[PDB]
C-alpha cells in the first residue's frame, strides 16, 4: 500500500515525510475529512515555524466548496508563503485553490492539466425550496468569480462567460490566464 | 374489476365509465398525466361536438401531478362553449383543486365530506448553478400563473394564495366553499 | 379469473362476468383494498343504479380490510346523497373504512353474517421533512379522524368518547359484538 | 392457457372457458390459495347458484392449500345461508382453511378421491411493535383458533380437545384417516 | 403465439390450436404440473366423460412433472372416469409426468421412438424445529411408499426395486420405458 | 489518510494530526452530528477542563449538523465546564453545527471570510397511527422552542424573529452571521 | 477516529485513548444502542472498576436510545450487584433502555443535564407463525413489561398503574419532569 | 470498540484489552451467538487456565442466546474433560445452547442474575431435496435432541418426559424458576 521510509538522525509513510519538510499533498477529492486534514496540517506547519515557506502539491478534482473554503481561508490566514504546485490535474475547487497560492510561488508541470467551471449543486421540493437553492448557488459563483478576479487580473465578465462550460486549460493556458506563475521545467 | 352494464332503449352492453360519457360526465378519477389529460381533453372536445349548448360534468377525485397536464384540461375547458360542472368526491388536491376552481361560475360543488387541498408547485433542478437558476425561475413563474388564475377564480388576492399554498393546506367543503374554491357544498336531496 | 354466466329473458341471450351479472340485480362487490380506482367504481355503479331506479334499494357486500380514507368518504357521501336505501352486508371481513362504509349503509339494513370479524381502529398516515410539515400533517390527521368518530357516533348510537378510547388500538368485533355496538342491525341468520 | 369447450344447446351452439362450462352444471372450483379475490367469486357463483334454483344441489371441488382465514369464512358463511346442499369433493389436497371448508359440505355429501390429501393445523399470523399490540394479535388468532375449532367439533363429532391436540402442529391425513376422523363422509370409489 | 386454425360447417368456426385437438376427445399435458393445470386436465377428463361415457380419452404428456398432489388430482379422476385414457410421451415424461404415463388404460400406453422417461423420487423441504423436520420426513416418506405401492401396480415390478430404481434420477428410453412395464408399446411410424 | 507529525523532547513523540491539536486544547468537529462524534467531542472537553480549569478551549467547527440531541450534549458540556470555549467556524457550520458556533463564549465566537453558516427547523418524521404522529409532532415543535429560546439568547434576536428567518433554510455569510448575533468576529489574517 | 490524549503519570508518560483515559478515573460511557456487545463491556468495567477499588463511587454517563431488554439487565443487575455507588448522568438523550439505566443509579446520584432528553416507553418485539407460538411471545414480552414497570416504581415512587399509562406511547420529558417523575434526583446546574 | 486496561505488579505495566485482563483472574466470557470460532476461543481458554492451574476454579460467563449445537458441545466437553471446577454464571440472557452450557458447569456452582432470563427449546435445522435425504436430516436432529436432552436430565435432575415435553416450544423462565428447574443452583443476591 503506502510504503515506509526509514530516516537516520526513526520510520515514516512517505506522505508524513514530506509533511516533515513542509509539504502538503492535497490528492484526492476535496469533502469536509480532507479539508480539515489540510487545515489541521496548515496550522501545525505555521506553529511549528511562522516564516519559512509551505508548499501544497495538488492532484485534485475538487469537489465541495465548503470544504474547498476550508482551505482557501486558511491558505490566506496564515504567515507563511504557501507555494502551490499542479501535478497531474487540478479541477474545478482544486484549480480554485491553485490559484490561492501566494502570488509569484504557483506551478503547474509541464503536462499537467488546469480545469476552471461553474460549481455544481442541486434541490427537490416546491418551487420556495428551489428558489433558495437556487439564489444560494449563484451567490456562491458570484464570490468565486470575485476570488478568481482578485486571483488573476482577469475580469469578473470574463471569468463568468470563460466558466459557462467546463473549460480544460494546459499548464501553458493556466499562466497566460493567471492562474499560475511559471510552468515548472525539467 | 371495471363492471359492464346494459341498456334498453335494441340493446348495448358499457363499461360504466362510457355509459356516464353517454351522458355527458367526464370522470378524473387517478393522479393526472400526460394519458389522463389527453383522454379528457378528447373526451371534452367529443362532448361538445355533440351539443355545443347542454353542460358538461366533470367529477374529480385526483391528487393532481403534472402542473401542464393539468392545464392541457383547464385550457379546454374554457376554449369550449359548454359551461363545465365540477363536482369534488373525496379529494382534489394540488392540480385537482385548481382545476375544481376552474368550473363554470355557480356550479362548483364539493360532497360534504370531500378534501380540497391546496399546495406551491414541485420540482427538481440538477447540475450547473446556470441549469438550477433556469429551473428555479420557470417553476416560479409557473407558479405566478397558478397564483394569477386562482386569484381570479376564487376572489382572493394573489399574496393571500401565495401564503395559503406555501405549506399543505386542507380544507373542509365548507371551507373551500367560504375560501370560493367552489360556489356550493351538495346536500342529500 | 373471474366466471362468466349466460343469462336468458325476452331479449334472449347475454353473457355476464359474474359481478355484473350481480350488478343488474341492484348488488354492488366491494371485495378489496379501498383506494381511488375502487372508489370510483362504487360511485359509479351507485350513480347508475339511481338512474335506473331511485325507490329500489342497493345491497353492498363488504369483504375489505379498508385502505384509503378520502376514497372511503367519496363512497360515503354517495350512499349518503342518492335517494335509494343502501343495505349492507359483512362477509368475512370488514376492517378499517370497510367497517365505516358498513355502518354507513340504512338504518335498519345494516348485516354480518354470523362468523364475519369487524374492525375498528384510528386512521394511519405518516410525515417526513420539517418541524412545521410534520405539525400539518399531525394536524391534518387528528381532524380526519375528529370526523370519522363524529360520523360513527350518529351511525353507532356511542359518544365521540367511547369510539376514540375504542379505536385507539385495533378492535376486532364478532358480528354479535358488532350488533351491540351499533355498527351493524342484525346478524344474518342462515337457512 | 386454459380450454375453449364448443356445446351444442338449447338456445344455441356456444363457446365456453372450461371452468364457466362446469358452473353451468352448478360445480364451483376451488383450486387455488384462499383469499379475498377467490372468495368473493366463490361467494357470488353460491349466490348466483341460489338464485337459478334454490333446490337443486350445488357441488364445490377443492384442490387448495387454504389461505386467508377471513376469506374461509365468507365461503362458509355463505355455504351455510343457503337453501341448497353443498357437496365437497376434495380433489388433490385439501389443507388448513381448504380442509376446513371441505368438513363445511351438507352432511353425507362430503368426499375424497382416494389418493387425495388433507392437512389440518392451527391458524398462522404475526405481530411486530409493542407489548400491546402483541397482546391484541396475540389474543384474536387465539379466539380465531377457538372459532375453527368449536365449528371443526360440530362437524366432525370430535371434541374441542382432541382437535387442539390434533391441529397443534402440522396433520397429513389420508383418505381414509380423513373419513375416519368425520372431516368427510365417503371416500369416492371408481364408479 | 398459438395459432388459430378454422373448419368448415354445413359455416365456419375458429378454434385455438389446442380447443381443437379437445373437441376430438385429446388433453395437452404439456407444462409443470402445478394446481392450475392439475384442475384444468381435471375439468377437460370430467368434460369429456359427460360428453361421451363410451369412447376414449388421450392423454398427450410432455412434462417435467411438478406437484405430487396436483398430480394424484389428475391420476385420480383417470381412476374414476369410466372411458379408458391412453397415454402418449412426446419428448419427455419425467416424476409425476411419468407416473400418469403408467397410469393409462392398460395395454394404451404409448411414448415416440425418441422420447425419453424419466423416474425419481418425491423432493421436498423443511425448516424449523425437530418436532416439524420429523413430520415433513415422515409424510414424504408416506408419499413415497404411495407412489411406490402404485407404480408396483402398474409396472410387474416388485415395491423393493422401484425404491432402488428411483433413489436417484433414472434415465430411461421408450424401449427401456415399455421392458420396465412403464408404457406397452413405442409408437412407430 | 491521517498524517503523522514528530515533536522533539529532553527524545521524540509521534501524534496524529488531530490529538497533536488537542494537546494544545484545539477539538475539531469536522463531521456529522452524531451520538459517536458528541461522546468524543465531550469526553475532550472534560479531560481538557481536568487538566487545566483556567485556560480556553478551541472548538473548531466544520460540520453540517446532525442529531439535535448529540448537539445539546456537545452544548451541555460547553455551559457546564468552566474554561470558556472559544468557537471558530472553517468552510460550513449548518443546522446544530450552527448553534453550536452561536453557543461559543461570549465575545470569542469567530467565522473566516468566505466560510459559510446555515440556520434551519429540526427535522425529523413519524409513521404509523393519528395518536403516534401528534406525540412526535408535539416532541419536534417543543424541541424547536427549545432550539429557539437559547439562539435568541444567544443572538438578540427576538423568538418571533428566529421563527421566521428558520423556517426555510437561510444561508448566511461570515458577515451576515456576525450582524446576525451568530459570531462576534470575522477572523482576518 | 477517536482522539489519543497523553498523560504525564506516576510510572511514566503514557498514551490513551481518551474512552480508556476517562475509564481511569471510574467513568463508564454508555454513548451507542445497547446490545448484548456494549452490555458486556459495561459489565467488564463494573467488576474491573470494584476490583480496584470496592468503595469509591463509579460514574455511568448516558447518550442511549435503548435497544435490547436482557443486554439492558445484564448492566442493571451488575450495577446492583457491585458494593460501590453508580452515580447515572443523562448526557443529550436517555431513551426507552436508557431511561430505565438512569434511573437506577444510587439514590441521590442521579442527574440530568439542562437539556437533555429522557423518552420512557413500553417494550418493543415481534412474533411470526402458529397461534400458539405468538400467544407465547405476547405472553412473555407482557412479563417483561411487568418486571420493567415493578422495578420502575421502586425507583421512582410512582405506582405501577401510573408507569403503565405514562409508557402506553411514547413520553418525551424534559430534565426538570425527569426531576419531578422520580427518574432522576437532581438537574445538573452550570458549576 | 473495546477499553484498555493498564495493570501494576512486579513486572510493571501493562496493558490490556477488558476481556484479556478478566482472562488473568480466570473469567471467561461468553457474550455472543454461538458459532464455531466462538467456540474454539473458549475451548482454548479453557484448556490454557488448566496448563496455568490444574485447582483453582474457572468462571465463565454467559449472555447469549445460543447458536451451533455442534459448537456449544465442543464447550461442553471441554468443561467436563479439564479438571478445576467450572462456574456458570447467567447474566442478562442464556438462551437455548447458552442455557445447557449454564446448567453445565459444576454443581452447586451454577448462578444467575435475578432478573436475568433463561430460555430452553429444541434444536433447530432444515432440509432440502429427496425423501431419503430429509429422512436423514430429521434423523440426526432427533438423536441431536435426545442427545441433549439425555445429558440436560443428568445436570437439573428432571425426567427425559419432562424435558421433552417442556422443551417442545420456547419455555422462558425468570432466575428463580431456573433455580427450581435444575438449571442453575443459586439466584446471586446483591450487595
Ligand atoms: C500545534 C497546534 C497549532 C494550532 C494553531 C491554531 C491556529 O493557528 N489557529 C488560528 C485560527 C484558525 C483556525 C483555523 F482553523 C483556520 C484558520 F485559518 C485560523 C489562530 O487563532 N491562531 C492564533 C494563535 O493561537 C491562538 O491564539 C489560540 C491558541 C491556539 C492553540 C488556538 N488559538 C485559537 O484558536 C484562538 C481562536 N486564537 C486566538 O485566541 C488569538 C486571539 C484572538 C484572535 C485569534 N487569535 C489570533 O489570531 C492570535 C493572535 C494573532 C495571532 N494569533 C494566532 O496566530
Ligand atoms: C368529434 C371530434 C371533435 C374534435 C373537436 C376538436 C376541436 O373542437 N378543436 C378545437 C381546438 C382545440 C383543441 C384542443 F385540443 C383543445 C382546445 F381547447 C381546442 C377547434 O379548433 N375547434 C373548432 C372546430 O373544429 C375545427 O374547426 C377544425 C376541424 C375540427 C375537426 C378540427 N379543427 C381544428 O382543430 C382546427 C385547429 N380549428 C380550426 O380550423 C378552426 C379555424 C381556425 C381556428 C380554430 N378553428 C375554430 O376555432 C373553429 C372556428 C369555428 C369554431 N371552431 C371550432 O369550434
Ligand atoms: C346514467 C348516469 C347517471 C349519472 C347520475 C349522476 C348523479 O346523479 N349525480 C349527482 C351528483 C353526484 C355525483 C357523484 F359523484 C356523487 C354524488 F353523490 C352525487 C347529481 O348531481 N344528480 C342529479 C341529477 O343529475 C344531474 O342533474 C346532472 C346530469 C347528471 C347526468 C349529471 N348531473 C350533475 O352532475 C349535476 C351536478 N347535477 C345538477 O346539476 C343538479 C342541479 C344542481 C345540484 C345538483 N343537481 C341535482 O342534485 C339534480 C336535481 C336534484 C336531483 N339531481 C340529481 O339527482
Ligand atoms: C343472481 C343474483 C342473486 C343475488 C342473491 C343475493 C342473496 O341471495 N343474498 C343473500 C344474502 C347473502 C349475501 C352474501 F353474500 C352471503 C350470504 F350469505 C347471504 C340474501 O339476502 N338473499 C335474499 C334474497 O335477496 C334479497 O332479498 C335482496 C335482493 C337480492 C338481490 C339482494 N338482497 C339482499 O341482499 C337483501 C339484503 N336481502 C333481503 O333484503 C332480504 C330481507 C332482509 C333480510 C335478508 N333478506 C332475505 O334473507 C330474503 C328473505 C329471506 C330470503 N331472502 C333471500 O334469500
Ligand atoms: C360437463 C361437466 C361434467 C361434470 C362432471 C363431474 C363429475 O363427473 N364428477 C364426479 C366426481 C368427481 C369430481 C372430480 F373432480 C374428480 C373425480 F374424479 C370425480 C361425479 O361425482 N360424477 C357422477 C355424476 O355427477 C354427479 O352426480 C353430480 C352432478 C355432477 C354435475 C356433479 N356431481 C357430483 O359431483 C356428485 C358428487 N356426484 C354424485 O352425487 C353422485 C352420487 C354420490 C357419489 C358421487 N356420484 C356419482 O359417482 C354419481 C353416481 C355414480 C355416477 N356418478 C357420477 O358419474
Ligand atoms: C480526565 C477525565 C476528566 C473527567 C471529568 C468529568 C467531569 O467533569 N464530569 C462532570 C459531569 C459532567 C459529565 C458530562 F458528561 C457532561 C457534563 F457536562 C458534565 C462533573 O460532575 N464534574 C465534577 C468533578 O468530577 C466529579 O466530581 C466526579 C468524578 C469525576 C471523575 C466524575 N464525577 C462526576 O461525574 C460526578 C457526577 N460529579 C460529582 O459528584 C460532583 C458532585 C455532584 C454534582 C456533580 N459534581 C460536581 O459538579 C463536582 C462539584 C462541583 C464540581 N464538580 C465537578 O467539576
Ligand atoms: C478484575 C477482575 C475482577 C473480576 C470480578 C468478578 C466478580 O466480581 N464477579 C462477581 C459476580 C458477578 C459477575 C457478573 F458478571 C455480574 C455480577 F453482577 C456479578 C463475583 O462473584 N464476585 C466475588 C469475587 O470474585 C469471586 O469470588 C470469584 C473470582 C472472581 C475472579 C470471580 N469470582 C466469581 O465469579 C465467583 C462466582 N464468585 C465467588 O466464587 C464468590 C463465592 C460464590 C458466590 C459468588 N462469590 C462472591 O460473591 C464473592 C464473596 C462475596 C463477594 N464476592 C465477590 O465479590
Ligand atoms: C499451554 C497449552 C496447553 C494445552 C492443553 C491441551 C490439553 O490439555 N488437551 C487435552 C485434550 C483436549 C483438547 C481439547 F481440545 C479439549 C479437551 F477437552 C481436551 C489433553 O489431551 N490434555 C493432556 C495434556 O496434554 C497432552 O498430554 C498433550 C500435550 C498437550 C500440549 C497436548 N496434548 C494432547 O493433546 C494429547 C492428545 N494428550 C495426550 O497425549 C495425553 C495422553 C493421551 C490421552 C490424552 N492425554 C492426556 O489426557 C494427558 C495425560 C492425562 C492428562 N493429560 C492431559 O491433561
Amino acid at each position: 500500500l503506502i510504503p515506509t521510509v526509514i530516516e537516520t538522525t526513526r520510520a515514516y509513510d512517505i506522505y508524513s515525510r514530506l509533511l516533515k519538510d513542509r509539504i502538503i499533498m492535497l490528492g484526492s477529492q476535496i469533502d469536509d475529512n480532507v479539508a480539515n486534514s489540510i487545515v489541521s496540517q496548515l496550522l501545525f506547519l505555521q506553529a511549528q515555524d511562522s516564516e519559512k515557506d509551505i508548499y501544497l502539491y495538488i492532484n485534485s478534482p475538487g469537489g465541495s466548496v465548503t470544504a474547498g473554503f476550508a482551505i482557501y481561508d486558511t491558505i490566506q490566514h496564515i504567515k507563511p508563503d504557501v507555494q502551490t504546485i499542479c501535478i497531474g490535474m487540478a479541477a474545478s475547487m482544486g484549480s480554485f485553490l491553485l490559484a490561492a497560492g501566494a502570488k509569484g510561488k504557483r506551478f503547474a508541470l509541464p503536462n499537467a492539466e488546469v480545469m476552471i467551471h461553474q460549481p455544481l449543486g442541486g434541490a427537490q421540493g416546491q418551487a420556495t425550496e428551489i428558489e433558495i437553492a437556487a439564489n444560494h448557488i449563484l451567490k456562491t459563483r458570484e464570490k468565486l468569480n470575485r476570488i478568481l478576479s482578485e486571483r488573476t487580473g482577469q475580469s469578473i465578465e470574463k471569468i463568468q462567460k470563460d466558466t459557462d462550460r467546463d473549460n480544460f486549460l494546459t499548464a501553458e493556458e493556466a499562466k497566460e490566464y493567471g492562474l499560475i506563475d511559471e510552468v515548472m521545467v525539467p
